Parts: C-alpha cells; structure tokens; sequence
C-alpha cells in the first residue's frame, strides 16, 4: 500500500522560535507510525529544523534547489548542501516558482533529474490555472508538465507528485474530494501508460491547495489521493490533525 | 576616510566543514582594527556561520533575498529570516542573478529599498558585459542600473556598491587596478550628482572582479577602490591576505 505522505511547505514563513514550536509539537504529539511527514522550511532554517526532529516519520525538505550542485550561481540552493545538513527532499516546480520565477517545464524536469541523481527525493508540483480549468484543459496541462519530466526521468521511486490547483492556493477554495479523486485517478492512469502499472500504483499523488485540519478528513476514502502538500496550515497546530486525518 | 570593506561571495559553494574552517580562521587571524568584513555563504549555512563568528569586524550576509519579508513565495529567502539568524547583509543584483534568473533593474531596486527598510545592509552589484564594453556602453549600463535603485532609494548609508567587470569573465581580458580606479571614480562622480558630494564620498565602491591574495595588494593605492567583493578566494586561507592587503 502507498504510504500516506504529508508535506508541509512553510513557504516564505517561519523563524527559529516558531519552527522550534512546530517541530516540538510533532515530536510530542501523537502521530501514526504509518506516515511519512516532510516539513519544508525556508533554506535559512533547514539545518536547525533537522537538528530538532525526534521522530523517524519526520524528515526535512528544501523548497527549491538548482540543477547544479556547485559553482557560480549566487543566491541558489544546492542539493548537496541540503544533504550536508541532513535534509532529504526538495520541492520542485511549485506554481509560485513556475509563475513568478520563470521556471518552465524543462527547467523543472532538469532539476528533477538532477536532484534524484544526487539522492534527494523530489516533491514534484503540478497544477492548472482557473482559466485552464474553465477551458476544460486541466488534464492537458498536468499531462504537459508531467511529460516534460518523463522526458528526463525514467525512475520515479523517490518522486512524490503534488497536484495543486493554482486557484486553490491561498484563497481558501479547496478542490472537492470527489473532484481531486477523479483528477488523481486520471493522472495515475496517464502515468501508468508511461511508467508502467506497478510504478504508477506505488507513486504517491498528493493533493495541495487550501488543505487544512477541517477538510483533510473529507479526503480520507479517496483512494487515489495519497496525502497532502500543506501550505499555510503547516505552520499551525492543525498540521497534526492533517497528519492524523486517516487515523 | 572610507572604511575598507571586504565581502566574500561563496556563491554555490561550501559545507558545514568549510564554514567552520573559514570562520575559525577569521576568528583568530590578525586583521586591521577597522576593516569591515562580510562573509556570504549559501542560505543553508547562514545560521551556522553566525553561530561561529567571534571577530567584531566580521558579519554574515546572504546572497539574495526577495522583496517581501513573508508570504507565499516558495523557494525564496527573506531579509527578516536573515536577521532572525543574526546575519546583517544581503547581496542584490549579482550578475549571475541578473542574467540566469532574469532579475531586472527595478526588481533589484525594489529588493534594495525593502532590505534597507528592514535594517539589513545591501551589497549592491552592478556591471557591464563584454558586448556592452565593446559598444562603449559601460557608463550607460551602470548608470541605468544605479538609476533604477535611486528611483526607489536615496539613503545609501547602509549600501556598499560592488562593480563587477562581467566583461573580464572567461573572455581573455583582465581588469586592471587602473581600470578599476577609473570606473569607480566615474561611478562615484555620477552618484555625487544624485546623492550629493558627502554621501558619494562616504559610499564604499568595491572591486568585484577576480581578486585574490596575490593581486589584492595591487589595488591598495587606488583612491576610489574601497574594498572587494571576492569570489572563490572567500573559501580559501588567502581571504585573510586580501583583508590584510592594505597593511
Ligand atoms: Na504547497
């Protein structure tokens, strides 16, 4: 069975004190043995975050990295420096980077191949805009973004896909569980045609976009929804309730 | 007179072991009483670097930051998070960001205004390419880049300017101290016309080309060269010789 996966994207938020609060809560509150939790703080706090974790269910991820490990790339993060301080994952292709930071499908693909090759897992984000959805192109869009990665990446063992409707980000407007389920099923079937049935059956496809403590349990029986990429709620006590939503 | 300023841009290079050797070496080194040294490691190592610093003349800086302090900006660094960990500076407008990551002139200006308003110093990078130099565009380029910042910020008390002869990178040209002095003098004179004579006479203008332990001394008597923004030599023992180059 696909292990339930809950990622926490802090985005540009946090401090040493607030993150110490977040990690101590995870360390001391009841969470399942049967869960894979990955908290993704700002790069400034990756080292400190890893240093605080006291549950094996919880590891730390970066929110972005470059497609080279070293060199004259002032301002970038490196998967090697992520590993050096003990983190194990990176988010690649978040809509905020695709939209505001010029990261096209191929850049995301090249970064994904590179990260995986350096032994870092990838939380790969995909998702359609409200105009694209209204146009009926949700599947065409996520297939396109996935196709770019499929071009470069043959082995998805250490990839987790985060499907995030762009209009669902920061607006409080979550996809319905039925809709996310139908979409995840479609995505899984498309990936089966490329990666094969077994790989598609093992790949976690997460839902992201206004996921929170109240609505996480509404997704509990959606078979193709394997977890969440949590945004704002990952900074809050209810992140624990999301983690336990399939308890 | 203007205080000698030496910044060390690590770029995408470093590990916790490098950081320890580099900072402990600075801690016990004999350097001038009044030099101002800023080491700028990957964001991943900002926290750890500040924790190891004991030299009063040494502070820690980031290599880039966004133009807001918090929010839904996955993958970015924040000046408030830089401050939280005890760092004090940020490099903005490095040629590697202007080129590879499409950071436009106003983007740099908006970041500069924002960082200074948050109480973080700015190492403001400017510089023209080989193509621009060969077209006689050197001052048009730097004045454009500086004008964009001046549109947003006129109090440059907490700014140092780093001139990068991008035209000397890999091109088979070398920028000489004489070249540095001439361009710096022109830059200072332009900025006097915008900021006033007193501000311009206090502003540090750093040579941000290839400087090392061997050649840093050849800039020692150039009146308008007030220090360095050093690249690869930041990670090496000779970073100390650069700091001591005007003894
Ligand atoms: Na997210």
């Amino acid at each position: 069975a696909r292990t339930f996966f809950v990622g926490g994207n802090f985005k540009l938020n946090g401090s040493k004190q607030s993150i110490k609060e977040i990690v101590e809560r995870l360390n001391t509150a009841s969470i399942p043995e049967n869960v894979e939790v990955v908290i993704c703080p700002p790069a400034t706090y990756l080292d400190y975050s890893v240093s605080l974790v006291k549950k094996p269910q919880v590891t730390v991820g970066a929110q972005n990295a470059y497609l080279k490990a070293s060199g004259a790339f002032t301002g970038e993060n490196s998967v090697d420096q992520i590993k050096d301080v003990g983190a194990k994952w990176v988010i690649l292709g978040h809509s905020e980077r695709r939209s505001y930071f010029h990261e096209d499908d191929k850049f995301i693909a090249d970064k994904t191949k590179f990260a995986l090759g350096q032994g870092v897992g990838v939380i790969l984000s995909i998702g359609e805009t409200l105009e694209e959805k209204k146009a009926g192109k949700t599947l065409d869009v996520v297939e396109r973004q996935l196709n770019a990665v499929l071009e470069e990446v043959k082995d998805w063992t250490n990839v987790v896909v985060a499907y995030e409707p762009v209009w669902a980000i920061g607006t409080g407007l979550a996809a319905t569980p039925e809709d996310a389920q139908d979409i995840h099923a479609s995505i899984r079937k498309f990936l089966a045609s490329k990666l094969g049935d077994k790989a598609a059956s093992e790949l976690r496809i997460l839902y992201g976009g206004s996921a929170n403590g109240s609505n996480a349990v509404t997704f509990k029986d959606k078979a193709d929804v394997d977890g969440f990429l949590v945004g704002g709620a990952s900074l809050k006590p209810e992140f624990v309730d999301i983690i336990n939503s399939r308890n």
